């Protein structure tokens, strides 16, 4: 009906704006070079393709699990760009912060807080790619 919901990952139309606002906002927050935006072709606007499997029926318990995926997908894209995840934190977080108010108006800290900790986690895994972690920093 209205297509609005207390949270963007609660309705199908409310989640879309959150994804679009996250990329347009994240691309203007940290760096996200044009090469990083290419990943969006698989993450973000791609999430909409997953809704097509629903057949036009979305739910809070279903988007609840997928909503978290967007954070892990957006983190892997930016967390992989620039070992310094400190900026991606502000970039990804800022994008999610503006999308929150740009979509429904919920606290971005509650959701971004979980993503902020997840993004920093990818930094530890990417450290293994450059080499094997050592007992001492």
């Amino acid at each position: 009906g209205m297509g609005q919901a207390n949270t963007p990952w609660s309705s199908k139309a409310n989640a879309d704006a959150f994804i679009n606002s996250f990329i347009s906002a994240a691309s203007n927050t940290g760096s996200f070079s044009q090469d990083q935006m290419e990943n969006m072709s698989l993450i973000g606007n791609t999430l909409m393709a997953a809704m097509d499997n629903m057949g036009g029926r979305i739910t809070p318990s279903k988007l609840q699990a997928l909503d978290m995926a967007f954070a892990s997908s957006v983190a892997q894209i930016a967390a992989s760009q620039g070992g310094d995840l400190g900026v991606t934190t502000n970039a990804i977080a800022d994008a999610l912060t503006s999308a929150f108010y740009q979509t429904t108006g919920v606290v971005n800290s509650r959701f971004i807080s979980e993503i902020r900790s997840l993004i920093g986690m990818f930094a530890q895994a990417s450290a293994n790619d450059v080499y094997a972690s050592a007992g001492s920093g």
